[PDB]
């Protein structure tokens, strides 16, 4: 359940400030009449960052054109998952494609504009002449 | 006694192949009526590259503002007195001054026309950044 929404319980875990959140598709103010909440064996609170950088990185290492929710959905499930040890399967379910998000998270821009990713996350991991400066060829 | 010149003595030092040097003021291709070649315990003989060189650390290293004779005569005396001990004194005539010479092997131009100075010899002991392109600078 993504941050500002009511879904997830027990009720504590949906004390938040904000009620606006930029992941779509998931998460709602109300209860549905349709969901049972019974059949529910642990909830989880998920923001926008993690989202969609684990959906990145699910593009960037898996080959899954996924969207936002896929990253919060694998973002929960890399922590939940811990408790289980070798020989067990866990499943985890991708709602749409990459289709519906292709000028958001996909976008550097975006993620840069909206604060989700940060000028040193983006440059930590550059060769070593990235900042230097096109001063240094020998144009002409 | 510079090369090509027949002043010192025995003849066989004076065995060369090229009669004219750059060096001015000493050596010529007679024995001067003046000369008394027997009051002389040795001789030597010397180029044109070591005398300016010489002249020039002289200049740098000590402030004596003379010729190329004077630079000659240190380059011989150098060699020729290392068989004296401590406390043992030695004299060296420095012929002129170095007004003579002003555009002379005082110029670097001049010294890397004639080949007495290599671009590697002076670029050796220049700064890390002497390389460098003003391609590196900020300016604007």
């Amino acid at each position: 359940d993504p941050e500002g929404s009511i879904l997830a319980e027990p009720e504590e875990l949906n004390q938040t400030e904000q009620t606006t959140y930029e992941v779509e598709g998931i998460g709602y103010d109300f209860i549905p009449t349709v969901l049972d909440r019974t059949v529910v064996d642990k909830w989880f609170k998920s923001n926008d960052e993690e989202a969609f950088t684990f959906a990145r990185m699910l593009i960037a290492q898996e080959g899954l054109l996924c969207g936002g929710s896929a990253g919060s959905t694998v973002a929960v499930a890399v922590k939940a998952a811990q408790e289980l040890q070798e020989g067990q399967r866990c499943v985890v379910i991708l709602p749409d494609s990459v289709r519906n998000y292709m000028t958001k998270f996909l976008s550097d821009r975006w993620m840069l504009q909206k604060g989700f990713l940060k000028e040193e996350d983006l440059t930590e991991k550059k060769p070593w002449w990235w900042h230097l400066r096109v001063q240094e060829l020998g144009l002409s």
